[PDB]
């Protein structure tokens, strides 16, 4: 990449200075998901992005999920798996399970990765500390709501000893699970709790890594993609979308209206995509605001 | 437990007045293993001891294993196992399961127990913000030191922001793995971790749940057991203990003679063996101190 | 007391844990007067205590008086007294002699009992830096509201630097004397001001050492004791009680009501009181919460 | 004293400026007795000059003693002495008196002055948190040295803590009683104390008021009247001295020998001396520097 | 000036102590221009009473003018002047001159001076760390209102940076220039800025430094001099008064409504007139009030 | 800028990456003089660069220069010049036109200019709170050192005072003038004033714009330039030099020598030449390290 002319170098690098301006000492919650988390060379770029944010004096935070690598673990113990709907029900077992994987495992290597850089990273659960709170969620499924075990929404969150966390330079990186107020621990579903977390720390951006190129209104016409638009427009074509945007969008939703400046829904196919949205106008993803 | 006179309730606490002013605002390094991890009023003892060092503004730090718990998980995987002398081979699929079993789910227990007093326990390892790093270690086998893959030893320890951990009102559980100098974690021996985490933060006490009364000179002779001994004294008698005692000796011995003023073999088996040994002079421990 | 099986033992330290909870950081302003203060193992039993709180991260203040001292001085010094109803009348020359000897003798004893534990005792009236002013009291007798010279009411406290003397570590000894908005130092009744101080630092609880059981609601039936009352209902049985009960109570009232969530009247001749009280719940005191 | 131009009382304020530069943060000890501790308008100055020091902010820390007034209280109590030499000897009894008086009624009156400035003073001894320790000191009588009960030297000083008080704007009033390293308070010669106190908080000045203009040093000889001199002539010429310029002279050697700047003997018969020697050099007093 | 009686030296000196009480930890703006700027000995009696104040733990903050001088300059450098009224118009040109001779001349002798007491003075204006801006002002003319080029009223100031300013022992000498919204820098009237820092910082006094005794009502006549004068009472005598008068009463009006406990109005042309005015009740100036 | 490709404008940010961990939180002091502060876009490129810095937790120091302007002024203000070499003599008033220019003008144009990014840069100058002191130099003409006038080398740094600008998020801006030991202003060569703050302050790098591509070994064959060279190799090269390029040269010897890491050569004629030289490995400069 050094064909190319370092007069243009220079151009690129002196264009990021007002995104520089506005993210120096905020919070920007990312959720990491998706193929930016398999494939080796867009994982260790998510680490360097990483890096790059806490070397300009920004506070990443680090919210990850972990559906397959769950699935995975389940079947190689052989656990027979209960389903109501598409949804698996998360008995005490499938708990434990998903927490050793998401915590013992997924957070492990992103916590490693990114410390490749420095010793910045650190993970954690709602459970240390009582960092944060869930309460159980039911689901509905073919028109009713109903129990699908230990999952939950993140109930409140302790602001204050987060932000202590990334004042002290480190980049926390959570893996969402935490205790009911009986001290039961559920699973939260990862792109809700990043929407609440964004809210709970007045997060200026949150980021939506996902596998996509950005929000297509009427998929899957090319020209439906949008680069912007507005908590009211979005909620309205919500119950138009494809199944696993519906979560990216709800998340979005929430955290704007819950004050978050923007959200992105960025394309986590792409090496250093963070970096791309952030720093540079060529971004390929979507940006929410409120309206 | 109140048949009992309440004059001599006040004389129990009030014989506690010496310790709490020794270990005010100071480090006390627990390692915790055997049965006080596996029965449950144990294990809730255990933590509403810690709980309790916590709200008289002593700074415990808790070390834990988890031997059996990884040897049950390989072999719900149908992960066969390879044997050097008496020892697994730590393959890199080995370690996975190792740490996802100790920080995923020993060290998630320990630290939801402890937080059922507060927002006390938060859960790390070596791997979070680089707060000590392990270096390979080698096992002597029938005579020669040999390769069993990635364990070791701590190397060195971040010792200011563990300071800095405690003195924020925090119980750091400490699953002990480690990146080495390369970024490649290792598991280690909780009991010699324990003795390395001891010195490196100027610990007061380091405390060793077994399952024993305490160190016996000459097992089984019933009046062999001893109460204090010194670490000369204590390391000639080494090479004649038992094999499962070398571990938690050595651990002794290596902390005292890094300065540690007292290390502490006490029993597990007993409730509250935290509070009896700490703050009560009819311990059935031994006590280690230097000579 | 070592005849006594270490197993329980470990239970009374154990069952402190709750106390110690709700206490950890807390301010308890301790009124130490009677025999608590007359026999030398009470007293040396009562300092004992006092480090105790502070090596839990308690924070004691104590208020002290001393009547009986102060007439043994006076007569001494041959000074007579002048009585209105049953009070001698405060000249200038009584408080000269009554601060000399709270400040100059009763303080200074206690100060150095407790410091036998270490450097945490630290003698002070409301002069010491203006920490609190007096306003005069009048007494009524036979009816009629009537002077008696310079003695008063606390009337206005300087929190915050109280509170700063507490977080250094220290304990302060306070005698009650303090001068008016024009410099002149009155006398403070003990009992009252440790109600006053208990109110302005927002003392988690006060502490009344006397020589009784606790409140007898109709003396002396042996049945008529209570363990606990609220401050509506012990407001209705005050005019009902004996001569020396009353300043005890009114403080408990006052003290309360100005929002300390509970006030306790504890047997001073009980040996290690204060522990009793606070971390066993087989105190012979009563306690008074609002309602 | 406004028939005097306005021109030159601007000269008088200007013509303090260096000494105001010279002393802006430091500690000054101030020995404070004789007259100006019993006329009421010396008394009444005295204060408001310690009020102006802290004004300036520099830290005055004010030394006193009591000779007299304990006489006359152990008078008025009808406690016979015991005299060696021209010594009483200090039985426990004759202490509790002295301390009762020196820092119940004459420490008193002094915080109560300078408290009319504002809220500044704070009365301390030896006691209060272990500020500094005596060490029971013989006197030579007839040739003989001798125990003359409890009486001490200043041993050793927590200087950290004092500096503490000063830099949070108090005034610390020192009695100088304090307990040796067994918990038992001596008494102690309050030149030789203030001597000690300026020597361990690296005072910049210690000042001792007396009831004479100056050192002579062929007494009465008008003209042997010194403004200036050094350790090592200072020390030949004490043996010649009167009676009682002996211990402000050994005060004086002392602190400056310990490396305290200057020490100064200044008439405490003048109005606001304290004022004159620093911030003028109209001063009659004597200066101490090393040599 | 010691033919002056000693003890009348230290009478002056302790009747400042109300007045260093009243200041002590105060703000103190000072507009300086006039004569106590062109004569030497004035000069360095300005800059040692700023160094006074300084070590008194009083906070002054400096504003300056330089009317002549920039005149001066522009004569020097040829450039040729427009006038309106009596008002020269500020071309970017006359700016750049102006800035240029307050801030690079002015300023600078004025930080030398006081500096040759210590490392205190500080010179700044609006542009730096965007301490303050402007607003541009038009002039009235014959009536008419009317533009007069890059001349402008302070806008709004960054009080918490200035604050910590002065905390840090710094004397500000304030050039007043300032940018406005857009990023131009115009040249402030320095009569009214000092009138705006004094009211933005919370400034216990504001003092103007000028070439007259004080405000005469009825100029010429002598005994229509006051020495003190309410808001209401000032406002109805300005459009009485000389023309050089109304910037400083203006100022003085503004200042004390503003909610400036008083400003001052004092005698540039006597030495160290700031130590009189505020440590001397012989004051020649004249003290604004609200009423 | 934008018909590049998005993904390799992602690759030129993220191979800034270890350049900002190398610089976070350092010292970077930035000699600003030639062409990239005469020209417009230059000049709003390198405030905008100095921004960047500051808003990736980065500290510039900048140290300008301003020969031809003095020239230029000093020639309108008509002032006859006396020369001895190649050297103008540096009378009081040349200092004063110097001064003026230096602090009044230039350094006010890059405080606005880089302010236009936020409120960031403060200007001073060795007089502001002592900051720095000159001694006076000689040069060298036709092999004898002779006096020319007020002009010196930087004497001593106050560091402490500098790099609490510097974490207060303050970028100084420094005009090369100082008070000697008597308090006589001299001016400073910039190039040289820059390596000593750049030693003094401990900075990680010394950058030195200048009007050359960088360092030719045998100028002018276009293959003598160098991208990196020793200390020991440098200086033997020195006297071989052209004119203008011996201070730039000097000021990097003796500011790796001094310890600063790195120095560097860099041209100033290219449009961000600092984000090149520092984030980019297609520098055009010559860096000096030690050897
Ligand atoms: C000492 N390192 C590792 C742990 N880090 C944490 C982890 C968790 C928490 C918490 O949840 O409160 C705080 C610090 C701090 C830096
Ligand atoms: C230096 N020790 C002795 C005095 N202590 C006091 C005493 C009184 C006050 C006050 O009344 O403000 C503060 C500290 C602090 C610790
Ligand atoms: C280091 N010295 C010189 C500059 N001083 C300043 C100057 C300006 C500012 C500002 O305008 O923010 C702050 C400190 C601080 C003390």
């Amino acid at each position: 990449i050094e064909a190319l002319p370092t007069h243009i170098k220079a151009q690129v690098l002196a264009e990021a200075l007002p995104w520089l301006k506005q993210l120096h000492g905020k919070v920007v919650v990312v959720k990491y998901g998706g193929n930016a988390m398999t494939d080796d060379t867009l994982r260790r770029a998510f680490a360097a992005d990483m890096a790059f944010l806490r070397n300009c004096g920004i506070h990443p935070v680090v919210v990850h999920g972990g559906g397959p690598q769950i699935t995975a673990m389940l079947r190689r113990l052989g656990i027979e798996g209960d389903f109501k709907g598409g949804f698996r029900v998360t008995t005490p077992e499938v708990l434990d399970v998903a927490r050793m994987v998401l915590f013992g495992q997924v957070g492990r290597e992103l916590v490693n990765l990114i410390n490749a850089h420095g010793p910045y990273a650190v993970g954690i659960t709602g459970e240390d500390a009582q960092l944060f709170t869930a309460v159980r969620r039911s689901v509905t499924v073919d028109g009713v709501a109903t129990d699908i075990g230990l999952v939950g929404d993140v109930d409140q969150v302790n602001t204050a000893a987060m932000l202590d966390l990334v004042a002290a330079g480190r980049i926390p990186v959570v893996s969402t699970l935490a205790p009911d107020a009986d001290g039961v621990v559920h699973n939260i579903n990862a792109d809700t709790a990043a929407a609440a977390v964004a809210e709970a720390l007045g997060a200026e951006k949150l980021l939506m890594l996902t596998d996509i190129d950005g929000l297509y209104t009427r998929w899957p016409d090319r020209d439906s993609l949008v680069s912007e638009i507005d908590t009211g427009t979005l909620a309205q074509l919500l119950p138009t979308l494809e199944s696993g945007m519906v979560p990216k969008v709800e998340a979005c939703l929430r955290a704007v209206i819950g004050g978050v400046p923007s959200a992105h829904i960025i394309d986590g196919r792409v090496t250093h995509c963070v970096l791309v949205e952030l720093f540079t106008d060529a971004g390929t993803g979507t940006k929410v605001v409120r309206g």
